[PDB]
């Protein structure tokens, strides 16, 4: 619990009301009660405020002659409503202290302030740094080093060798540096190439749940700072992925694919490998990235849904194109 | 178990036409049936087949009895007759049985009757497990979730905190409930997190595939309708909504805030945009890129299908320069007029 | 670990020029390679770059030899040389050793000789481990499966009951396999659960990537054949059957009793429909939708490439309107033969 007015000065917004407001907690606008804080960014939501029964609301300028309450004024404010949820976060820590069932090697490095869950697992060699949290359930693997205050949910596996930064966190069921999918042939038959590169993750990293990132084959698959990585995304081995990127649920990237900064990979995207994107590129849900990206922007792909009786003479039509492109060329060369 | 063929009958409904005294000990497909089997018939084009078929009892209509060579039960619906009977001799174990000594269990926990909580299974404070729960060995379930009665996680499921499950819901190994939602707001490139302080709630006979992730909402709920059932491996986003009796095929990927009404089928591999609407009774095809509400049932697809790879060439070349195409057909138009 | 270079030539079959004596501790790329590292080459681009190589050893062919400037060992095929060395100089940690106190084994679990078993990893009743079976931490192994000998599993592997897994073979973290199927029947309009009593077969050699799924048959069984290899995040369908040696890269989804014959070759995020089947030596490149059985070899493709989104958005309101564009085009064709 926070007094309105306290809470306005740490979110350096302007108080327009009782800064003796007491709130507890963060709410949609459609389910906040008294004692919460809400927010709203569309202006659609100005004209039934008298209906929100929060105990505050952020908003802009703009929006203040609608209010019907105390209001916090920003210039942002989903921004600062990242601010005051991180203030009035209720989420729990994935362990506190050690657990007696957990199972720690003697030659494992633990800072400061260390947590460890029931019945994780922690290899030799390994270095957690002050306040990192290892959730239940959890594997880290030999000689792997996780920095200051990062965390892990119950259930998450690092491998061995595997270097992680600062303030990351990793969602429960994903995998950090499986072998990469690397063989050679002799005469038909696949011949494992042991993988002996790393992951190495930034500082600052979000990982959703049952996401894989393979180690590199020799050298190592890079994350850089700052990116979040949503649930079901599978990294290749010697991805390198450029400081502050996003990348959004279950996309698919192949071997040495280098992505830069500041890019924005939509859902379900597939993106092939030994190829770049260059900074500050966003491919849009369910894109096929076939070839390198050079200049900044938006790309999309994908025909979208039909009705089924639409879409079955869409596809036919569109798998017989050259026949129709050879006509057109036959009925130019007559006119 | 064991059970005569006449008791296996009445359970089932049907009529019998044979030996009572027949002892079944499980089911089978009809090509590997052996004596002591019960297999089914649903495909009238097998019934000068069913003398080479070695099971002791054959399911089946009334139309296929003068051709059946066994004892056999006479039913409306074979396959769902076939359904039952394998529950009945369901030879599936169960995920753990009584508490496992190695399982790690909070005091504050509260169990109900005839719980089972398997080997190094991990149970946070608060959380409540309804009568004949079992948790299978090494799951997690996290700081004041309930889990009701009846229902069952396989091994290694991760359940975070505050999420609910109702009655009778059955839960496959790797499946993640209650992760983060992708919330994140930007300033000046740097993503800055938004703590995820809603929930999810589950409800009743929902049946969730392997490694499938439910991720808890931002401030209100992601909520799954009674008698779901989605398959594995995959991603239902922040404050996604799905109406009762939806069936999700596997590797789904939706995004947040995407409402899908009852009683709609969404084909495996289909990607589906988030903050708009599916209404009831929609069917998806297989690998549907959804990027649009749907506002009328039916069926939808899209997709163009595998070629040669030389023919794919030069279907994609053309469909990508198709904006050509088009402008050299207006153009012969209006010489020809 | 460490091997002297002619040690090592000769367990490659490599032709060594170079002083033998020289210890390699391990492998490196060309960029990374230092004192006592071996590296390979396979591009002749970078001949006139050998000199900026610190590698100990660098393994190319008899036309590369004269660019060397570092002890070379000659070979046929470098690349292959390449995975054969980087298993003998294998630096990768096993999943566990010896039988660790915190897992859980059912008193009529049957081991082989040294088998390892990690910590905090359950081991249901009647399961049978082979001889030199590795089983990391947290893994799950169910009721009555089988794991032949040299198989070894990474932490967090979950195994159901009555699975059957050959020799030999490597399954990477997180994946699942012999889950239910998608099985149910319909009963006046609420769903029926079909119990899942088939179950999963895998060869020998087999190697399956992190957080796959492999489910179990419903009656008869999901079938992996000998020296298939698997990708992360694969989803195998219930009754599924994978002939020998095909490759599947990651993210593919096989829907329920599709048969895939050997030597394929399934591109990533590729989605294979079901109750069909594709021949041997198919090559489905990547993000390929196959609605319709493979019958012949050979190479197969879908789908329309990204554009710049302004120009995808006429792309595709012109693809979704092309019945019209057919139209048009009849009609002008009529016109032009005098109709
Ligand atoms: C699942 C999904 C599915 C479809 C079909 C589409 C979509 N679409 C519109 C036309 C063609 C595709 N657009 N989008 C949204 C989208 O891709 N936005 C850009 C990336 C967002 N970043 C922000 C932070 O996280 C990383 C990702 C989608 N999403
Ligand atoms: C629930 C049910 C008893 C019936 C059902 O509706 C269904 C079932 N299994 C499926 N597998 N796949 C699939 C899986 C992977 C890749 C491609 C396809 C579908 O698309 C499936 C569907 C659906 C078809 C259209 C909409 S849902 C079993
Ligand atoms: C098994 C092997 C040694 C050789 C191989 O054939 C192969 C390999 N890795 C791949 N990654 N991706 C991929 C992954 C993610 C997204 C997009 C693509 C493919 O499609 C891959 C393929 C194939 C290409 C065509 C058919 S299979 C390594
Ligand atoms: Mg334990
Ligand atoms: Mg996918």
């Amino acid at each position: 619990s926070i007094r309105l007015a306290d809470l306005a000065q740490q979110l350096d917004a302007e108080l327009h009301g009782d800064g003796d407001i007491v709130i507890t907690g963060v709410a949609s606008m459609q389910s906040a009660q008294t004692g919460h804080i809400t927010f709203m960014v569309n202006p659609k939501y100005r004209e039934h405020l008298g209906l929100c029964q929060a105990s505050a609301v952020v908003m802009t300028q703009d929006d203040l002659p609608f209010a019907k309450s105390a209001a916090l004024v920003v210039k942002n404010p989903y921004l600062t409503y990242a601010r005051m949820a991180q203030i009035l976060d209720t989420t729990p820590q994935p362990a506190q202290n050690i657990a007696p069932s957990a199972v720690i090697d003697a030659t494992a490095k633990l800072g400061n302030n260390v947590s460890i869950g029931a019945n994780a697992v922690i290899e030799s060699g390994v270095e957690l740094g002050d306040n990192v949290i290892i959730g239940a359930g959890c594997f880290v693997g030999k000689n792997s080093k996780i920095g200051a205050g990062s965390r892990l949910w119950a259930n998450v596996t690092i491998y061995h060798e595997i270097q992680i930064g600062q303030n990351c966190l990793i969602q429960s069921g994903t995998v950090v540096g499986a072998d990469g999918f690397g063989y050679a042939n002799d005469r038909g038959n696949w011949v494992k190439i042991p993988q002996i590169g790393r992951v190495i993750i930034g500082d600052r990293v979000e990982i959703g749940a049952c996401t894989t990132i393979d180690r590199g084959a020799l050298d190592d698959t890079i994350i850089g700072n700052g990116v979040i990585i949503d649930n079901q995304c599978q990294i290749a081995h010697n991805v390198v992925i450029g400081d502050n990127t996003a990348v959004a649920g279950g996309v698919i990237m192949a071997g040495s694919l280098k992505i830069g900064r500041y890019c924005m990979i939509g859902g379900a995207s597939v993106i092939n490998g030994h190829m770049e994107i260059c900074d500050k590129v966003t491919v849009t849900g369910m894109g096929m990235v076939m070839r390198p990206i050079t200049e900044p922007g938006v790309y999309s792909s994908g025909i979208p849904l039909q009705p089924n009786k639409v879409w079955r003479k869409t596809a036919a039509l569109v798998m017989n194109i050259d026949d129709m492109s050879k006509r057109l060329k036959s009925l130019e060369r007559k006119v």
